């Protein structure tokens, strides 16, 4: 938790994501995506687990990026969800949930699930 | 977008979200779920696209509710990603990701899917 | 489980899958989606829990769908993952994916999730 | 596709996992979880694309597993949604979705989702 998330991770795709914990659960960076309809940093908000258990298990977590910038606008959102687990080897384990702003017609195909590993080093 | 999304909004399982949508994509708010290891408000934040198309298509939006308040400590963090379709019957069709932290042996379960439909009359 | 599961169901989209539920667990049948690149029936084979909880606990089940058919071919498989409810109101409520033959390049962007809820009426 | 897929694979967790593909996009085998409630060998049955892109695009596959067998029976069934990729390192890559059979008042909590990736090597 806290201090061991703040910092630049990047995942296997080559994406960065510069976050900062706050103490009281709050995670706010911002996100640049190798791939995809996007160009540039995006804002990124999310909530951590400030308190987690004192065994060996992982910190929840999960933090949400809108793909608008002034660059672009994909008319999308991707949402990760997953645990911080700390360590000589740090990373962080997520799933992620990609939708497109769709008509009614097309929600059926909406949304992209997809799982990315952060490390802090590339 | 925007002015359409601030509010209280129910789904199906009676629980309820109140957030206030910002000029520039973010979404802050609380949650009170009706099920699960939890207790009261949970503090939620989140991001939506501020320039949706025009033509029919929904809004994407997610948000992010770290399970720890003053009450209770789930020690889990679930992300909503999905979209908001305004009009007489305003909804917000979402599917979310509920994981807990486990320790590395029990990763591969810490995962929940499921869905949530909003609606602004319960 | 078994008898209740045989049969015809529609869902939501407009789909219908006639399926047969053997006596060891087996699900065999016929699928036609009223959406995507699809037209006419696929094969789809599956298992389910045939011996399942004698308390009110739903019949977990899954099937596949590979979409192809001697009409098309959409290089794509859909993974239906839920439970059947009976009494008055029958209903198989699922979780899918759906997973498309790509190039390394364009992997993370193969896989749809979405919902689908059958029902013995349409 | 094809020829390329019969064989035994294992997964990252140490699964095993014995497929025989037919002609007409069959799959049958058993499947063996290193863990979770699960002892020795379980049925499975899916389909594949046996007509893929002649690109490099990977060959779009499912399979589905219930959980019972003469030695045990967990009321849940996995569906493994993804693609195969063959060449020198051969791989399945999937996304899964485990349903457990619930009560409908915990049916919001009865689907877990992950992601193994499969090897001709352990
Ligand atoms: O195409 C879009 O809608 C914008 C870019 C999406 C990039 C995705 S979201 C999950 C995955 N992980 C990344 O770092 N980028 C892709
Ligand atoms: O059990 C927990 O970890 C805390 C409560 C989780 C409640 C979930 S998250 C998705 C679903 N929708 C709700 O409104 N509540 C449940
Ligand atoms: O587009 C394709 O790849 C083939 C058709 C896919 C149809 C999907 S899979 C889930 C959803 N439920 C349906 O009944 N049809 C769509
Ligand atoms: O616990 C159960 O319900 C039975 C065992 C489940 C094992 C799972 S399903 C996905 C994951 N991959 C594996 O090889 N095993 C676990």
């Amino acid at each position: 938790a806290e201090a061991g998330i703040t910092g630049t991770w990047y995942n296997q795709l080559g994406s960065t994501f510069i976050v900062t914990a706050g103490a009281d659960g709050a995670l706010t960076g911002t996100y640049e995506s190798a791939v995809g309809n996007a160009e540039s940093r995006y804002v990124l908000t999310g909530r951590y687990d400030s308190a987690p258990a004192t065994d060996g298990s992982g910190t929840a977590l999960g933090w949400t990026v809108a793909w608008k910038n002034n660059y672009r606008n994909a008319h999308s959102a991707t949402t990760w969800s997953g645990q911080y687990v700390g360590g000589a080897e740090a990373r962080i384990n997520t799933q992620w949930l990609l939708t497109s702003g769709t008509t009614e017609a097309n929600a059926w195909k909406s949304t992209l699930v997809g799982h990315d590993t952060f490390t802090k080093v590339k």
